[PDB]
């Protein structure tokens, strides 16, 4: 599987019939139909003891992996129950400023999309997890082009050493809590991940707050390569699913 013509979201279904399921992802957040629900909670985004470890491009994305044989950098609260532990983070981007997101607010689509990954702790692994329906929580940021985003340029500075697939370097000392914006304020519904297996195993947890990125950072995620080294050159860009049918699902918002 893949993002192009030829193995790209369209065909998922042959490998991964539940690419047509109840609770798929993404979705486009209407804004007026979300609900406020006043019982949410605040998110409790706890990163301080946060452990990067590594920086890997898998031929789809790259993922910053961290230590989470710990409780070290946890998500709770909001509509979590529970303690859910940051695993990793990776993006999602396009070839153009005007598309990259995987979620669309009121149909627009942003740049790119930050997807931090957590598990919940009462599955004792991540691989259990993904099979459980509340096995995952991901937080997702949007990006817009704009100014640059001083917490992401570590991440921009290392990708020349990851260029193709099945490369990795070093990624100690991160702090991902340089890549949120100054709001907390989300919208959360029931779904999938967005790449196969496309496990209807996730709460998304949307924050309505974009970060703003130079376009100079995202030129450079666009400089990736989705092919091994010595294979031609396809660049990684436009690896995005686009929004899947709301279906019998509602998105409430933590905010009026
Ligand atoms: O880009 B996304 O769709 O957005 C959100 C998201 C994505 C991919 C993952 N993800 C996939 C894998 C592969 O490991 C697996 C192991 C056992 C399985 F049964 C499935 C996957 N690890 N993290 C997690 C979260
Ligand atoms: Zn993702």
């Amino acid at each position: 599987w893949g993002y192009g013509k030829h193995n790209g979201p369209e065909h998922w279904h042959k490998d991964f019939p539940i690419a047509k399921g109840e609770r798929q992802s993404p979705v486009d957040i209407d804004t007026h139909t979300a609900k406020y629900d006043p019982s949410l909670k605040p998110l409790s985004v706890s990163y301080d003891q946060a452990t990067s470890l590594r920086i890997l491009n898998n031929g789809h994305a790259f993922n910053v992996e961290f230590d989470d044989s710990q409780d070290k950098a946890v998500l709770k609260g909001g509509p979590l129950d529970g303690t859910y532990r940051l695993i990793q983070f990776h993006f999602h981007w396009g070839s153009l400023d005007g598309q990259g997101s995987e979620h669309t607010v009121d149909k627009k689509k942003y740049a790119a999309e930050l997807h931090l990954v957590h598990w919940n702790t009462k599955y004792g692994d991540f691989g259990k997890a993904v099979q459980q329906p509340d096995g995952l929580a991901v937080l997702g940021i949007f990006l817009k082009v704009g100014s640059a985003k001083p917490g992401l340029q570590k991440v921009v500075d290392v990708l020349d050493s990851i260029k193709t697939k099945g490369k990795s370097a070093d990624f100690t000392n991160f702090d991902p809590r340089g890549l949120l914006p100054e709001s907390l304020d989300y919208w959360t519904y029931p779904g999938s991940l967005t790449t196969p297996p496309l496990l209807e195993c996730v709460t998304w947890i949307v924050l309505k707050e974009p970060i703003s990125v130079s376009s100079e950072q995202v030129l450079k995620f666009r400089k990736l390569n989705f092919n091994g080294e010595g294979e031609p050159e396809e660049l990684m860009v436009d690896n995005w699913r686009p929004a899947q049918p709301l279906k019998n699902r509602q998105i409430k918002a933590s905010f009026k």
